[PDB]
Parts: structure tokens; sequence; C-alpha cells
């Protein structure tokens, strides 16, 4: 190699050095021998054709090979050889402009210091476009599309010519489908992100120019295609809204609605929203869900959310349409599929229409005239479409009272069939809590569903089955005291004879709608004990498209503001000797397996509904006490040995993981007391998943950097496992509460760079929490959280920036209150967070932000550590960031300022409002600065009335 660089820098020796090296396949040395000696070859011009092309194809795979050990140098080095050698050579220069790029860590450690070299790249490849091989046109945009995936990378500068490079290259309506199209829509979806409230006018014409390219390329890969076309509607979601109200665009995006009719409803049965990809329980579901009026999108469903993104788009595109009927014309359409979408777009739209008494009532009656289609699918949907109808101020008026009744009773008798024994139980629900029917017409019914339970019966045992039973079990020990007997033995009979876990029909068809909680919801209410708890959101994962509508989700106010838009144990018992034969049944099949994921899963729900209600059924003490508790952990054990031995493709314990989740507490002490007093043998089953975990561990990089990060799969599976470690822990030492357990520390401190920002938000849950942590476990965690961010691979990235800064901020009273051994952690942490990582043009808009919540959260402190240390002051840095700052961090801060002068004598209020007012945006040319000015005198005005004589002339006087 050496004095093969000597021949480098005499075709024998470079085809030579070249063969050797392809035979191959510090490095800076080689590099520059590679440069220079293409440079030699490119001045001494089929021979030399074929040298050219065979140079740069050994320096990119050795790009492929010391990519991981190159720094910005090196970098830099390489990046001007490309674009100066070159004014032939295209393929392999590209190719190794993309390997160097698709390690995320570079494009991001080049948005460094200027952006010079960034922007080298990225012109670099807009002329390369602007020009236009075809596979090597795929690869431009492809290695655009990977410099603009960098949530530090600086677009505003290079954002005049980007977009329309970009949407002028998409407007050729040929090449058929590929790479190309998806890339282009791809750059299109993060540089408009980027641009969505900088540069208002460039958006506008930007989505008056791609509204009827969006109608085209939606052709009726395309699974890819379709879902970043689905996310460009969830961007300019707001930019239709606004241009409709103010005429060609009318035009076009009625066709695009079109469009989108017409290619869904050809999608008959497989793919068409099935009604598996909802669910109607009760649980406590995160507010930024995806839900319409009734049901909501079922969690833990990755499969499941392009149809839901698409009904719901053209629902809220359909509604701000209209407003400026095609769905009531498409409702007496003739062609059956299209009758189907026009029923299943009505709670979606329904959600956000605020329609008039009449449309209400004509809509009504034609799904009146739907309910009965002998069709399980159109009468299910029919009967929910209803549902959705009936949650309104609007439909309680006697014009349709009568019709009330109607469907009440195309209900009543619609409960029986399995097909749609769940859509009619929703539709009485619904009726039954609105109270469109009086407490008198509606008792005959109710005695017969709850009398008979064999007729007129919610046949199935649903989620929505169990909703109803427990309403009506409530509706008749409100009406009829007496024979209250009556209804809890009769709703514990229909519980436990519907209730059939270890049958293929059940435990295939209907075992993923029905849920343990309520099931020992409705047994607990008929006992007469209590709800279970569940006092706080449910922990999900979620897929692409609605990872992005999440990213776009606390930036909507400002973009409609810019735009300007003892009998009780005679009823345990009986449950009790009903409840035994399906345990029974259960480890009989369990001893047989020594297998789908139906089976499996309903086998886990029953081991989960049998924990759940052992405190219960223990006060009876009847010697079938001993033999249940016995028999329900035989089965627990044969579950977690299916489970373990078994391929990791199945993945049987994202299935467990995901199904124990909702019941695991929160992590404070006092509910960890009560998980010690009231459900041990939910500890039990949570030991035994421990052990499992472990074992399995015992026997054997980022999916994304975004803030989301802890949203995907693989976090939540990392999350689960944790807690699940952190509560065996807690059971068997048993006064160790709160006080962290140094083998979950321990744990903490004995992972990957690619998991530590995994588990950030159970971090962020345990020691934000108060609990005793042991010194070494205060400085180790930090140790190791610093040292991930000095990694030249991580400096930049997103989310150990974020993540160092709330592990700083979780232990804020440590090195803020004396002289630890951490103290000195800290100092240092903080100032390479303020004085280096911040001005470097490191920190992205996610990491300003968590850095500008410490940031306000010390003042509340110290409020001088930064100079006791030795910096400027920290209000100093807090104003610095927002005078300069991606107005994503501008709107954060401008929205949690007003709480910067809760820490000040009410003396010096006019003197911080004049240091602020110093730091705002202010620039006649720039009308979203002056947009941002007036929002945040504003919020101030709103906030505290001492500054509202000054908001109000700042106001008046710009």
């Amino acid at each position: 190699f050496k004095e093969i660089e000597s021949h480098l820098v005499s075709a024998t020796a470079r085809k030579d050095a070249v063969e050797a090296l392809i035979a191959y396949f510090a490095y800076h040395r080689l590099f520059e021998a590679l440069f220079r000696c293409t440079l030699i070859e490119k001045e001494a011009y089929a021979a030399a054709a074929a040298r050219l092309e065979r140079c740069p194809e050994a320096l990119r795979l050795a790009v492929r090979h010391g990519v991981t050990t190159i720094r910005r140098k090196t970098a830099r080095a390489i990046i001007d050889h490309i674009v100066q050698v070159l004014p032939p050579l295209l393929a392999g220069y590209v190719k190794v402009l993309y390997e160097f790029l698709d390690n995320p860590a570079s494009a991001e450690n080049i948005a460094a210091l200027s952006g010079e070299g960034w922007e080298v790249c990225v012109d670099f490849c807009i002329d390369v476009l602007s020009r236009f091989g075809t596979h090597v046109a795929v690869d431009v945009l492809s290695c655009l599309y990977m410099l603009c995936i960098a949530h530090n990378a600086p677009i505003q500068r290079k954002a005049d010519r980007l977009p329309h490079v970009v949407i002028q290259l998409l407007q050729l309506r040929q090449m058929k489908i590929g790479e190309l199209q998806k890339m282009a829509f791809a750059t299109f979806n993060i540089v408009f992100q980027r641009m969505q409230a900088e540069d208002v006018a460039l958006c506008k014409t930007l989505v008056k120019q791609v509204v009827p390219l969006l109608s085209h390329w939606w052709q009726p890969m395309l699974n890819s295609i379709r879902d970043e076309m689905l996310k460009t509607l969830y961007g300019t979601r707001l930019y239709i809204q606004a241009l409709l109200r103010e005429e060609s665009f009318p035009q076009d995006v009625e066709e695009l609605l079109d469009t989108l009719w017409c290619d869904y409803s050809r999608r008959e049965e497989r793919a068409r929203l099935q009604l598996d990809d909802i669910t109607f329980t009760n649980m406590l579901l995160p507010p930024d869900h995806p839900r319409t009026g009734i049901f909501s999108l079922r969690p833990h469903h990755t499969a499941g959310e392009q149809n839901w993104a698409l009904l719901e788009n053209l629902a809220i595109l359909e509604a701000a349409y209209s407003k400026h009927n095609r769905v009531h014309q498409k409702l007496h359409s003739l062609d059956p599929a299209v009758r189907l979408s026009a029923l299943q777009l009505i709670p979606f739209l329904t959600r956000h229409k605020k329609p008039s008494l009449e449309d209400v009532a004509e809509t009504l009656e034609d799904l009146s005239k739907h309910v009965t289609a002998k069709q399980a699918i159109v009468a299910s949907w029919a009967m929910l479409a209803c549902s959705s109808l009936a949650i309104h101020e609007v439909s309680r008026h006697p014009s349709l009272s009568s019709s009330w009744k109607q469907l009440w009773q195309l209900a009543v008798r619609s409960l029986s069939l399995p097909p749609i024994s769940r859509a009619s139980c929703v539709l009485l629900n619904s009726i039954l809590k609105a109270n469109l029917i009086p407490r008198h017409e509606l008792a005959d019914d109710i005695n017969q569903i709850v009398t008979t339970a064999d007729i007129s019966g919610p046949a199935i045992l649903v989620d929505a089955s169990l909703g109803l039973m427990l309403n009506l079990l409530r509706f008749r020990n409100n009406m009829f005291p007496n024979a209250s007997q009556a209804t809890s033995n009769h709703i514990i009979r229909w519980v436990f004879v519907r209730w059939s876990p270890a049958e293929l029909t059940y435990a295939s068809l209907h075992g993923t709608h029905a849920t343990p909680y309520d099931l020992v919801n409705l047994l607990r209410a008929c006992y007469g004990i209590s709800p279970l708890v569940m006092a706080q959101p449910l922990r999900l994962f979620n897929g692409p498209i609605v990872l992005h509508w999440k990213e776009q989700a606390e930036m909507e106010p400002f973009i409609r503001y810019l735009l300007l838009l003892a009998g009780s144990n005679a009823s345990r018992r009986l449950a009790l000797e009903l409840f035994y034969p399906k345990v029974e049944e259960l480890q009989e099949l369990a001893e047989s397996w020594q297998v789908s994921m139906e089976r499996l899963r309903s086998m886990v729900l029953a081991c989960l509904t049998g924990a759940l209600l052992l405190p219960d059924l223990v006060n009876i003490n009847s010697s079938l006490s001993r033999d249940l508790e016995s028999a329900v952990f035989s089965i627990v054990d044969a579950t977690l040995k299916v489970i373990l031995n078994s391929p990791p493709s199945e993945n049987l314990f994202g299935m467990i993981l995901a199904s124990s989740a909702p019941y695991i507490p929160h992590l404070i002490e006092p509910e960890l007391i009560a998980l010690k007093r009231e459900r041990p043998h939910l500890l039990k089953f949570f030991g035994k998943l421990s052990e499992a975990l472990y074992e399995r561990s015992r026997r054997e990089t980022l999916p994304r950097r975004d803030i989301l990060l802890s949203y995907t799969p693989e976090a939540f599976y990392l999350e689960t496992s944790l807690r699940i470690h952190f509560l065996d822990i807690i059971r068997l030492n048993d006064g160790e509460i709160g006080r962290i357990p140094e083998p979950i520390i321990n744990q903490l401190a004995g992972l990957s760079g690619e998991q530590f920002l995994c588990c950030r938000e159970f971090m962020r849950e345990i020691f934000t929490s108060d609990a005793i942590v042991p010194l070494g476990g205060a400085t180790t965690i930090l140790e190791t959280a610093g040292h991930i961010v000095s990694r030249y691979e991580y400096a930049c990235c997103e989310v150990a920036l974020c993540n160092c800064i709330d592990i700083m901020d979780s232990f804020i009273n440590l090195w803020t209150d004396n002289h630890f051994d951490i103290a000195e952690m800290a100092g240092d942490l903080y100032h390479y967070l303020v004085k280096q990582s911040l001005p470097n043009n490191s920190m992205s808009a996610a990491a300003q932000i968590r850095l500008a919540s410490l940031l306000l959260h010390l003042l509340e402190v110290k409020s001088e550590y930064a100079s006791n240390l030795g910096l400027p002051s920290s209000q100093s840095t807090l104003l610095k960031i927002l005078q300069d700052g991606p107005m994503k961090l501008k709107h954060y801060i401008g929205l949690e300022i007003p709480k910067l002068f809760g820490l000040y004598v009410l003396k010096t209020h006019d003197d911080i409002f004049v240091d602020v007012l110093e730091h705002l945006p202010s620039d006649p040319d720039v009308v979203e600065g002056l947009a941002f000015r007036l929002f945040v005198l504003a919020e101030l005005a709103c906030r505290w009335p001492t500054l509202l004589r000054r908001s109000i002339y700042h106001t008046f006087e710009i």
C-alpha cells in the first residue's frame, strides 16, 4: 500500500493498485493518494475512461470502511475534492457522497460551525438535479434527502431553490414509480416541516403547486409512496383550509377529493379499515392518540395506521371543502362500495362538521334505511355511524325522537348474531348514555336483556359487550333496587357463559377485542367492590404516520395564527364456581403444549384476568381457593415456557409486554405500596415475567434520531422490560420502595449507546419521582450519560443532547446545593452545553427546547449558578437563545416565558420587560418576526396584569 501509494501519485501501477484495493475490500494519507491519483489521471486525459471509472470505486469502497473512524477534517477534504475534480465520473463520486452520508452522524457533524460544507453538498446535489444518469439521479435525490434529515441542518439559507428544484422535478408525469418519487416526497415533507412557520409565502405557493401533483401520483413500493403522500397531506392540512378560504384551487382540490374516494372505494374487504382496527374500550388512552367520537385506533397497531390516516385526512379536507354536501350525494350512490365508504366516513367527519338539524335528521333517516342491510360489514358500520351522530346536542330534538326508537329497535333484535353483535351493542350503549329515549320506554327491553341473557344478550363478549352490560347493571340497580342479586347473578352467568378463552373461534376471532381490564371491571362491579385504578395514560408505541403527525402537533396553534384562521359473598362464590372450569380447561390445553399468535395471546389474557381477581376470590376460602391459585400460576408457567423457547421472529415477547403493560403502575412509592396491599398476585405474575426476561437475555442501531425515538417499538419494549425488572426487585426486597435499587442502576449503566437513549423516558420517570438514589448512583448515571455526548457520533444528534439535558434536570438539586463529587460533573456539562455546544450550531430545535427548560428550572433553584461557575448568567443564555432559534424554539419559549416573571419581586417587572423586548424579532421585511413579537406580547399581557400597559402600547406601536 505504501509503494502502491507512491504508485498512484505507468498504468500497471494505477490499475494494479486499484485491483489490490478491491482485493483489500492514517486513512487520510491513502485518501490523499486516491484523490491526487484521480486528479493526475484526469488532467492526463477508452482505457482512460475505464481507469477514471475505477479509481473512485476504490475511493468509495474505502469510504464504506473508514466512514466510522473518519472526522470532520477528512470530511471536508473528501467533499472539496469531489466538488473540485468534477467541474464520466458521476456515478463513482455520487456513490462516495451517498456512502459518506449514509452514516447519519456524518451528515450531522457537517452541519457544524458554519454550514459552509453542508451548503456545498446541498448545492452540489441541487445543481446536479437541475442539470438532469437516471439511477445516479435517484442517488442524487437520496443524498439530498439524507442531508435534509438533520435537525440541526441549516436549511433557511439554501431554501430558495431547493423546494422549487424538488417539486419541479416531480411535475414530470412519467418514469412510472420508484425511489425517485418516494425521495421527492420525503424531501418535500422534511423541508416543508422546516419552513412551515417561516416563509409563509413560499409555502402557500408550494402547496398551490403540489395539491395538483398529488392528485396524479396517487395512481390507483406503493405502500411507502401512499405513506409519504399521507404524511404530505398531514402537513398541508392547514394551507389547504386557508387557501380554500381565499379560482383554480377549488377545482383542483375537489378533483383530489374524488381521486381519494375513487381510490379508497375499490379496496373491498382485506385492507379497508377492518372493524378490528378500532377499540371501544374505556381505558385511559393518551390524549394525543388518534380517535373519533366513539371508537379509537387499537393500541399497538402498527399495521392499521394507513387506512385511519387516509380516512382522517379525507374527513378534514371534506369538512374544509364543503365549507367553501359531496358526502350525502355519495351516500345515495349506486355502487355498493361507494355507499360503504360513505358509511365509514360518517364518524370521522361528524367529529368536525357541526351539522344542522335537517342534516342530522336526514342522514339518520337514511342510516336507519341502511341498518338492516343483511350484511355484517354494512349493518355494523351503519350502526356505528348512527351512534356517532347520536352524541350531539342536535340529536336531542323531538322531531326525530321516534327515529331513535326505530334504531334502538333495529339493535335490540340485532344482538344475538355474532356477525353484528358488537356494533349493535355500541348503538344501544350510545343511546343509553346520551338519553335520547326516556327511562320508561327502554326498561322492558333492558329487563329482557339482563334477565334472559341467552336471547337478546350480547352474544359475543367483547369490549362493547362488557361496556353495555355494565351500563345495564347500573340501570337495573337504579330502577329496581330490590332484586339486585338477580342482576348480579344473571350478569356473572352471562360473563362466564360467553367468555370461552380456550376455543378456536373466540381465541382467533374476537380475542383481540376483549381485554382483562374490562372483564375485571365488570366482575368487580357485580360483586360490588371497586373499579381497577388505571390512574395514568396508557403507554404505547406508534408507526411513522402517527409519529410524524405528532411532530406537527404542538405547533398547530401558531399555524392557525400565522395563517389567520354477605350477599356479595354469595355472588363471589357463584363466580368462583362458574370460573374454575375455565382455568382447568386452560391448564389441560397448556399441558398439551409440552401455539399460534392468537391462541397464545388469549391464554395470556386469561392468565392476566386470573391474576387480577385472585384477591377477590380468596375471601371465599372454600377449598376452591388453593387449587385456583396453583392452577392459574401453573398456566402462567406453562405459557412462559412456550414463550421462551421459540423463534425471536414471531416476537411473542412483544405480545406479552404489549398486553401486560396497561397494568404496570406508576413507579412512585405510594403506588408501589398499594401494589403490595391490593394486587399481590399481579406482582407474582410480574416476577415470573421478569425471570423469563432475564433468562432470554442470558441466552443471546437507532431507528430514529428524533425526540420521538421513545415512541417506537424498540424503545417501548426496553422501557417495559426495565419497569418489569423494577417491580420484581421491589417485591423481593419489601421495604426498598422508592430507593432506586442498585441492581436497577447497574442495569442502567450497563447498556449500549443505542439503548441508553431508548430507555430515557424510563430514567426520567424514576429519577424525577422523589427517590433516594445512591451517591455512586447519580454520579455513575451522569458519568455515562455525559460520555455518550462526547463521541462525535452523538455530539450532534438530537436525542443524545435531549437525554443529557433531561438527566441533568433530574438531579437539579444535588450540584446546586453543596459541593458533592457530582457538582464538578454538572459544572463541566453545563459549560460544554452552553458555551460550546450551542454556538457551534450543534444543538437542534428540540435540544434547544430541552435546554431552555433546564435553564428556566435552574433559575428557580440557584438563579446565579452560571456565574459562580464562571459564565454569563442563565437568563442571559435564555434570551440569547430566544433571539436566535428556529421558530419552534421561539414558540416554546414565548409560551413559557410568562413564567420568567414569577421569580422576581413586583418592583422589577418593567425592567425585565425592557430586557426581554430587547431580544425579540423586529424587521419590516420579515413579517414572521413581527408575528412572533405580537404573539409573545399578547401572551405576557394575557397572563401578567402588571405588563398589560406596555403590552398594549407595543402592540399598537409597530
